[PDB]
């Protein structure tokens, strides 16, 4: 059981953030494993992966994901110059995070069609401070809690549609929750 922050565990980068509200337990396991157990949480994000990520990484993830409420399971990360927060969403609970966003295409990868969206965050927290920046989304139609993500298929499809990325920062498989309950146990490689 760990307290929010970032570091390296068993060769993997991890990041665990929460808004202080309580009701979240995050645990680093051996190798690429992490667990998240939450009950009437606030907002939180936690996972394992790489710092920095790359534009041609094939990310594998295996485990179980049981949300009760608003939660996502994603390949999640940032780029710099331009500043971009991006999500490849594999599963989610009661809220589809692309709701109300602008659809910018479709890409087929790793056994499913994904829908592509762009949203804008105005004067929100970021890896370089309060900023205004775009978010890019790929949302998998056929939900799953295990699989392989070929990131290059998404990054290239985004670029075709005008959604360009800069220099990669961290790149993790992440469980995100917003005032919900659930359990997840995921192993990354």
């Amino acid at each position: 059981t760990i307290q929010p922050g970032t570091g390296y565990n068993n060769g993997y980068f991890y990041s665990y953030w929460n808004d202080g509200h309580g009701g979240v337990t995050y645990t680093n396991g051996p190798g690429g494993q992490f667990s998240v157990n939450w009950s009437n949480s606030g907002n939180f994000v936690g996972g394992k992966g790489w710092q920095p990520g790359t534009k041609n990484k094939v990310i594998n993830f295996s485990g179980s994901y049981n949300p009760n409420g608003n939660s996502y399971l994603s390949v999640y990360g940032w780029s710099r110059n331009p500043l971009i927060e991006y999500y490849i969403v594999e599963n989610f609970g009661t809220y589809n995070p692309s709701t109300g966003a602008t659809k910018l295409g479709e890409v087929t990868s790793d056994g499913s069609v994904y829908d592509i969206y762009r949203t804008q965050r105005v004067n929100q927290p970021s890896i370089i401070g309060t900023a205004t920046f775009y978010q890019y989304w790929s949302v998998r139609r056929n939900h799953r809690s295990s699989g392989s993500v070929n990131t290059a298929n998404h990054f290239n499809a985004w670029a075709q549609q005008g959604l360009t990325l800069g220099t990669m920062d961290y790149q993790i498989v992440a469980v995100e929750g917003y005032f919900s309950s659930g359990s997840a146990s995921i192993t990354v490689s």
